[PDB]
C-alpha cells in the first residue's frame, strides 16, 4: 500500500502464506474451523519469526569468527512494547504480511493489538534501554542486553471511581513466541553465607545457591540482517533445595520469587531486601556469562580491549566489586591490576539528581545478604579516600562527603559514589543535566577527576517512534527526500526547504487530521468516550510525579473552564486535554493527582454551557503500545517540569518527531530541542535554573502567589470548598496543603507564565499553515535526537568501538 513498509513480491506473500498455514496446523494444533484471533496473531508470529533465526544464528557466528569489543548493556529494565510490528519493520516484512493476511481474509492490524506489551520498565529509564538495543543492532555493534526475565511487568493501571488500581501484568500467560530458553547456560548465583581468610586468600563459603537461566529474545537491526541478543535472566531453585517433603517443593518459591515482579518506583528509594537480591542476581548471573564468552575467544589484560560494561543507573552498581571478587578471588589477579581491569571496563549513567532517588543500602543488608561484597567496598572506599586525601590535603570535610560509606543512624553505602570511583567514564543523559552533576551532586568527584565526566544527551529510535507508529508521515517524508533518513535521521534537515511548499504544508495536516480521527475512533470503540476531533489535542502523557507538574497542567484546566463560565458566549478555541500515566502503588500524592483529574474531568465534560469546547480526559493504562497511537494524534506536548529535575526526557522527542508542537520550561533536553529548531519555533515559558537557585536562596512562599493572584485563589478556593467533590468536600486537602505549604517543585510560581504561554498557543492554532509551518521546522530539525546519534557517541567516546551502516549477508 505505502512505499515505506517495503515491496509485496508474488514469491513472498505466497510463501509467507503457506507458512502461515503450517504453522497453524502444526505450531498451533487448529484449523481455519476453530481458529481464534490469538490463534491467527501466533501463526503470524511464528512465520515472522522464522524469518529472523537465520539472520540471529549467523551474526552471533559473525561476532565469533571476527572478535569484535563486546558490549554490555547492563539494566534492571527494559520496556520493549510489542515485538511483532517492529519486527517486520526491521526486516521489510510489512507490506508482505499485510497481503499475505489480506488474503488469508485477516486484517493484520487486528492481529497486532493482540499481543501482549513486554512491560518490563517503568518509564524513560527502561524505555533508553529499548531505544538502545534497536540503535546498537542498527549501527552493527556486537551488543547484548542484560536483564531480568520479570514474570510479572509493570502492573495495569484501571481507573475505578477516579482512583488507580493495579493488576498483576501476567504478560507470559498465553506464552511469549519471541524468547528462547537457553537452559544450557544455567549458572549458579550466591547468596549470604560468610567470609574464611585462608593463607591463600578470602573465600566465601556456606551460601544459599539460586540458578538463573537465561531466555534470549533477538533485537534485529533495521534492514542490515544484524540480529543482536537480548539475554534475560529467571530464577530457579537447584533440585536439592530445602531437602516436610511438601513443604521442602513448595519452599522452592522463595528462591523463585527473585524474578518474579518489577519493582513499580518511579519515585523513592526503598531499601527492600528483594530488591536488592533482584540487582546481585542480574550481576552476577551477567558477569559470569561475560567472563565465560571472554575465555571461549587465562590475560585479563587484555579484558577491556574486549569487553565494554553500561551501568544504566546505580541499579546494577554491584557488577563493580563483582568483577573486583571474581578477578582477585577465583582469578588471583592483585588489587592493583585488576582494579585497573574493572574501571577500564565499567561506565556509568546517571538519570536523575532528587536526593530521594539515590540508593543508599543499609550496611547491615550488605553485611548479611552479601558479606564478601561489603569487604570489597570498604576496601574501594579506603584506598579512593587516600587519593582523595593526597589531592586536597587537609580537606577532612571533603574526605566525608566523598565516602561510600555514610555515616549515620544507620550507616549506608552510597552507590552513586561506588561507580563514580570505580567508573572509567560518568555520564548525564541531556548537556545542563550533566552540567548540573558537575556544580552540584558530583562536584567533588568532578574536582579529582574531570576526566571522567560526560554528557550522551538522550534519543529515541525513529523506527519505532516514527515508521512504526505514524506510516503516514514517514510515508510523506520519504515521497520527498528518500528513505535514507530513517538509518540517518539527520537528513530531516532537508525538509526546511518544503517549509513554504503548499501541497507539503496541506500534506503534514492531512497526516495529524488522519491520526486524531483514528485516535478519536479508538477512544470510543474502546472506552465509549466521546471527542472532538477538530479541537486542538492537548497531551500530557509520563509517569505521574510532583516533579513533572501533572498538577501545573491542572491548574491551567480549571482556569480554562473558569473562563468560560464567566464569559460562556465568548470565542475560545476547543481543546481535547488528555492526561496520562501510572503512580507508583505506594505514591500518596501521585494517586491523589490522577484522582483530581478525574474529578476534574467529571464536573468539566459534563457543563452544558462548556459543549464540546474543553474536554479533560484521563488516559488509562498508559504504556508503550498506548504511547504508539496518542503520540501521532498529538498537537500540543506538554514538558514542563520545574527547570531543573527532568534529566532529559524522552517523550518529549517522541512528540516533537511526530508533529506536535512543545509547551515546555527550559529543562533538560527542552533546551536541546529548542536549539535545535529555534526558539521561535518553541513554546517555552517558567524560571530557568537559575530563577530556581534564587527563589531558594530567599525562601519559596507559594502563600505570596495565592494573595497576589485573584484567578489562583478561585482555584485553590474551588479545591478547599469542594467544588470538585461535592459528596467528599475535603477530599483535596492534602494537594492544597502541600501546594500552600511544602511545593518542593514550586508549581504556583510558573502559574502566570504558564497560562500566558498557553494562550499563545491557542493564537497559533487558529491560523491553520502558520500552526503547520513551525510544526515542519519542528520534524526537520529532530534529527539529533535519534538514539543513532546518542549510541555512536557512546560507541565513539566510551566504548571505544566504530559503528557499521554496513549489511551482513541475507
Ligand atoms: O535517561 C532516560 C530517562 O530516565 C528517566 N528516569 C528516571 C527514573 C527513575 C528511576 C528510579 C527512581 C527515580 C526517582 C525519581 C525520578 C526518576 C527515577 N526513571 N526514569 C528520567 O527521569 C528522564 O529525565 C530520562 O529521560
Amino acid at each position: 500500500q505505502i512505499s515505506v513498509r517495503g515491496l509485496a513480491g508474488v514469491e513472498n506473500v505466497t510463501e509467507l502464506k503457506k507458512n502461515f498455514n503450517r504453522h497453524l496446523h502444526f505450531t498451533l494444533v487448529k484449523d481455519r474451523n476453530v481458529a481464534t484471533p490469538r490463534d491467527y496473531y501466533f501463526a503470524l508470529a511464528h512465520t515472522v519469526r522464522d524469518h529472523l533465526v537465520g539472520r540471529w544464528i549467523r551474526t552471533q557466528q559473525h561476532y565469533y569468527e571476527k572478535d569484535p569489543k563486546r558490549i554490555y548493556y547492563l539494566s534492571l529494565e527494559f520496556y520493549m512494547g510489542r515485538t511483532l510490528q517492529n519486527t517486520m519493520v526491521n526486516l521489510a516484512l510489512e507490506n508482505a504480511c499485510d497481503e499475505a493476511t489480506y488474503q488469508l481474509g485477516l486484517d493484520m492490524e487486528e492481529l497486532e493489538e493482540i499481543e501482549e506489551d513486554a512491560g518490563l520498565g517503568n518509564g524513560g529509564l527502561g524505555r533508553l534501554a529499548a531505544c538502545f538495543l534497536d540503535s546498537m543492532a542498527t549501527l552493527g555493534l556486537a551488543a547484548y542486553g542484560y536483564g531480568i526475565r520479570y514474570e510479572f511487568g509493570i502492573f495495569n493501571q484501571k481507573i475505578c471511581g477516579g482512583w488507580q488500581m493495579e493488576e498483576a501484568d501476567d504478560w507470559l500467560r498465553y506464552g511469549n513466541p519471541w524468547e528462547k530458553a537457553r537452559p544450557e547456560f544455567t549458572l549458579p548465583v550466591h547468596f549470604y553465607g560468610r567470609v574464611e581468610h585462608t593463607s591463600q586468600g578470602a573465600k566465601w563459603v556456606d551460601t544459599q545457591v539460586v540458578l538463573a537461566m537465561p531466555y534470549d529474545t533477538p533485537v534485529p537491526g533495521y534492514r542490515n540482517n544484524v540480529v543482536n541478543t537480548m539475554r534475560l535472566w529467571s530464577a530457579k531453585a537447584p533440585n536439592d533445595f530445602n531437602l516436610g517433603y511438601i513443604q521442602a517443593v513448595l519452599d522452592r518459591n522463595l528462591a523463585e520469587n527473585i524474578s518474579r515482579v518489577l519493582y513499580p518506583n518511579d519515585n523513592f528509594f526503598e531499601g527492600k531486601e528483594l530488591r536488592l537480591k533482584q540487582e546481585y542476581f542480574v550481576v552476577a548471573a551477567t558477569l559470569q556469562d561475560i567472563i565465560r564468552r571472554f575465555k571461549s575467544s587465562t590475560n585479563f589484560d587484555a579484558f577491556p580491549d574486549k569487553v565494554a560494561i553500561q551501568l544504566n543507573d546505580t541499579h546494577p552498581s554491584l557488577a563493580i566489586p563483582e568483577l573486583m571478587r571474581v578477578l582477585v578471588d577465583l582469578e588471583r589477579l592483585d588489587w592493583d591490576k585488576a582494579w585497573e581491569v574493572t574501571v577500564k571496563t565499567c561506565a556509568y549513567t546517571n538519570h536523575t539528581v532528587l536526593p530521594e532517588a539515590l540508593e543508599r543500602w543499609p550496611v547491615h543488608l550488605l553485611e548479611t545478604l552479601l558479606p564478601r561484597h561489603l569487604q570489597i567496598i570498604y576496601e574501594i572506599n579506603q584506598r579512593f579516600l587516600n587519593r582523595v586525601a593526597a589531592a586536597f590535603p587537609g580537606d577532612v570535610d571533603r574526605l566525608r562527603r566523598m565516602s561510600l560509606v555514610e555515616e549515620g543512624a544507620v550507616k549506608r553505602i552510597n552507590m552513586a559514589h561506588l561507580c563514580i570511583a570505580g567508573s572509567h567514564a560518568v555520564n548525564g543523559v541531556a548537556r545542563i543535566h550533566s552540567e548540573i552533576l558537575k556544580k552540584t551532586i558530583f562536584k567533588d568527584f568532578y574536582e579529582l577527576e574531570p576526566h571522567k565526566f560526560q554528557n550522551k544527551t538522550n534519543g529515541i529510535t525513529p523506527r519505532r517512534w516514527l515508521v512504526l507508529c505514524n506510516p503516514g508521515l514517514a510515508e510523506i517524508i520519504a515521497e520527498r527526500i528518500g528513505e535514507e533518513y530513517i538509518s540517518d535521521l539527520d537528513q530531516l534537515r532537508k525538509l526546511l526547504s518544503y517549509v513554504d511548499d503548499e501541497a507539503f504544508i496541506r500534506d503534514v495536516a492531512k497526516v495529524k487530521q488522519e491520526n486524531k480521527l483514528k485516535f478519536a475512533a479508538y477512544l470510543e470503540r474502546e472506552y465509549k468516550v466521546h471527542i472532538n476531533p477538530n479541537s486542538l489535542f492537548d497531551v500530557q502523557v509520563k509517569r505521574i510525579h510532583e516533579y513533572k507538574r501533572q498538577l501545573l497542567n491542572c491548574l491551567h484546566v480549571i482556569t480554562l473552564y473558569n473562563r468560560i463560565k464567566k464569559e460562556p458566549n465568548k470565542f475560545v478555541v476547543p481543546r481535547t486535554v488528555m492526561i496520562g500515566g501510572k503512580a507508583a502503588p505506594g505514591y500518596h500524592m501521585a494517586k491523589m493527582i490522577i484522582k483530581l483529574i478525574t474529578a476534574i474531568g467529571d464536573v468539566v465534560n459534563h457543563d452544558p454551557v462548556v459543549g464540546d469546547r474543553l474536554r479533560v480526559i484521563f488516559l488509562e493504562n498508559y504504556r508503550v503500545s498506548l504511547a504508539e497511537k496518542v503520540i501521532p494524534a498529538a498537537d500540543l506536548s506538554e514538558q514542563i517540569s520545574t527547570a531543573g529535575t527532568e534529566a532529559s526526557g524522552t517523550g518529549n522527542m517522541k512528540f516533537m518527531l511526530n508533529g506536535a508542537l512543545t509547551i515546555g520550561t527550559m529543562d533538560g533536553a527542552n533546551v536541546e530541542m529548542a536549539e535545535e529548531a529555534g526558539e521561535e519555533n518553541f513554546f517555552i515559558f517558567g524560571m530557568r535554573v537559575e530563577d530556581v537557585d534564587r527563589l531558594d536562596q530567599r525562601g519559596y512562599n507559594a502563600q505570596e502567589y495565592y494573595d497576589r493572584i485573584p484567578e489562583l485563589r478561585q482555584i485553590i478556593e474551588q479545591l478547599s470548598s469542594g467544588f470538585f467533590s461535592p459528596k467528599q468536600p475535603d477530599l483535596f486537602k492534602d494537594i492544597v496543603n502541600m501546594l500552600m505549604h511544602h511545593d518542593r517543585f514550586k508549581v504556583f510560581a510558573d502559574y502566570e507564565e504558564y497560562v500566558k504561554c498557553q494562550e499563545r498557543v491557542s493564537a497559533l492554532y487558529k491560523n491553520p499553515r502558520e500552526w503547520t509551518r513551525m510544526v515542519i521546522r519542528n520534524i526537520a530539525t529532530s534529527g539529533k535526537f535519534s538514539s543513532d546519534r546518542t549510541i555512536a557517541q557512546y560507541a565513539r567516546e566510551i566504548w571505544g568501538v566504530e559503528p557499521s551502516r554496513q549489511r551482513l549477508p541475507a
